[PDB]
């Protein structure tokens, strides 16, 4: 047996990978994140399969599961929101994985801020504005503040709080401009997606009615209509 | 009829979405950039498609081919390797097509960093050690190498081998001769070929260059 890590993507369920799709149709075991991994891709699983919603279990109860489907021989479709390489607390589950000595292999999954360019029908990268892209999310490591980030241009895509949007905004203001282009996302792809355009000094009061508190800027000229 | 934007992910045929896959199938004209899109996904476009190469192709080529598919009402799967968001031309594109009132959209596909970070089985954002990822290549102003690497942040570069000595001795100030760094040539593809070493060992280990472009990645989340 193997664990399969897959990559769901950002909540479309037609927006996984076909791998991913054919691994867990192919897993008598599935193991997925709470309700960020839309129930629609559980209608995959094959008749006979046991399916764990791992959201609420603790990280020793998801390694003990994985363990006794290891025990017998069964494949594992572990889900995981979004792309697999960044927040998706998959190293965690590795580290513990290889003390086990359980094979593992990992199927990438589209990231939340690819979902949210294509929504947007926006190319980030831009000969002469932006070559780069920054994924972040606001303790940081030392280097990582958003200022050194603001001093390179580059066009940011931050995982946020909205409480703390007002700092953001202060920071960035100075180095990328009052009139700056950016656009907020709410659950990309889901069909309860919403998109705000708006700029740097008028993003606060363009947020209007909408409550949840996490969500995904990107920042950039790049992003202008 | 609409021009179908759509992110044929890293290489392998099956790491396309089941929407792009679906959008190739439905669409009488495809338009691929290279051979960097993989002829498996060809094999889904539908019975007497016109099927065109774009990556020879002006910009203005490119437009009056897709004009010519608006003008008989007939959708346009546009095929570009990777995703769409990153190095994929998709704006000069959009904006001639505004121009003409020709509607589109875009499905997101897997980017290479992804892919690439997928075959190490490696988080890049691990707590405590790098909350951030910087996609680049080897420019704008303030888009340097120095710049990226006073963050400490994961490195994620796509360069020509030749420049690979030069991105090294930039690197080692801010990450240390001992940082764990990987380069992947083709990834996901069958002859995907990666080295993982340190920034000072790295260049001892490289062995046979498969391309002359590859992807670096960099940081102490890589093996850790």
């Amino acid at each position: 047996m193997t664990v399969h890590f897959i990559g769901a993507g950002p909540g479309a369920a037609d927006l996984i990978t076909i791998r991913g799709r054919d691994l867990i149709a192919s897993c008598p075991v599935c193991l997925y994140a709470g309700s960020l991994v839309p129930e629609a891709l559980l209608a995959h699983c094959p008749p006979g399969a046991k399916i764990v919603n791992t959201a609420p279990m603790s990280l020793d109860a998801i390694i003990d599961t994985i363990a006794e489907a290891h025990a017998a021989g069964q494949d594992v479709a572990r889900l995981h929101s979004g792309d697999l390489s960044i927040w998706s607390a998959m190293g965690e589950q590795l580290r513990r994985l290889r003390a086990l000595n359980i094979p593992y292999d990992v199927t990438p999954g589209v990231p939340s801020f690819a979902a949210a360019a294509a929504t947007l029908g926006a190319e980030l990268t831009l000969p002469g504005v932006a070559q780069s892209v920054i994924l972040t999310r606001t303790a940081m490591p030392a280097g990582e503040t958003l200022e050194n980030f603001a001093r390179t241009g580059a066009v940011l895509a931050i995982h946020l709080s909205v409480h703390v949007l007002d700092e953001v905004v202060q920071k960035l203001v100075p180095h990328y401009g009052e009139d700056c282009p950016v656009a907020i996302v709410w659950r990309a792809s889901w069909p309860d997606q919403r998109v705000v355009r708006a700029t740097l000094a008028t993003l606060q009061t363009s947020l209007g009615a909408e409550l949840e508190r996490t969500a995904l800027i990107l920042v950039g000229r790049s992003l202008a209509t």
